[PDB]
């Protein structure tokens, strides 16, 4: 589909047996959601933007479900205001820029 | 043009008179540029991020040309990490995401 830029581009995910919205973020280099429990283990990461750096656990070959299109790659929980899908994700379901 | 997600987003900008580089960032609501001199009246504002609040220059109805796509409209100045051009200005150069 197309998705223009009027409001922000939330869309329904679907991740550990949850759904959940989430933004189709270009400026985010990897996927970041919400405090969530996500089983296996993981590795502590801090990830920087405005305001400041915030504290992650960054899981690996996670699978996510983008509107119905399916993903496996890193993802990132931590306390993000919002559920944030990155580039690192938007590539694997053929997300481009377009004007 | 047509943009993959592979590498950032990034595309230069000429606002001020000043050439510069900048994230397309669909994540973000707004413009935010790094500190720098720009003419006209201005307001201080707040805008927060993935890490917290900071202060910025509210500058509105400024030129600012984004790929050879000429847009007008409001630049916040601030410490942000990067130069991300927001919605406000990629609805008005006609950018959409496509996938
Ligand atoms: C600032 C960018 C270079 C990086 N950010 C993605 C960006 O899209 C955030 C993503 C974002 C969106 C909403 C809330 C927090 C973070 N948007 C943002 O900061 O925009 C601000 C200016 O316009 C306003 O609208 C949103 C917040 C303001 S980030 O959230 O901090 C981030 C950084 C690293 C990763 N891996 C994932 C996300």
């Amino acid at each position: 589909p197309q998705i223009t830029l009027w409001k922000r581009p939330l869309v329904t995910i679907k991740i550990g047996g949850q759904l959940k919205e989430a933004l189709l973020d270009t400026g985010a280099d990897d996927t970041v959601l919400e405090e969530m429990n996500l089983p296996g283990r993981w590795k502590p990461k801090m990830i920087g933007g405005v305001g400041g750096f915030i504290k992650v656990r960054q899981y690996d070959q996670i699978l996510i479900e983008i509107c119905g299109h399916k993903a496996i790659g890193t993802v990132l929980v931590g306390p993000t205001p919002v559920n944030i899908i990155g580039r690192n994700l938007l590539t694997q379901i053929g997300c481009t820029l377009n004007f």
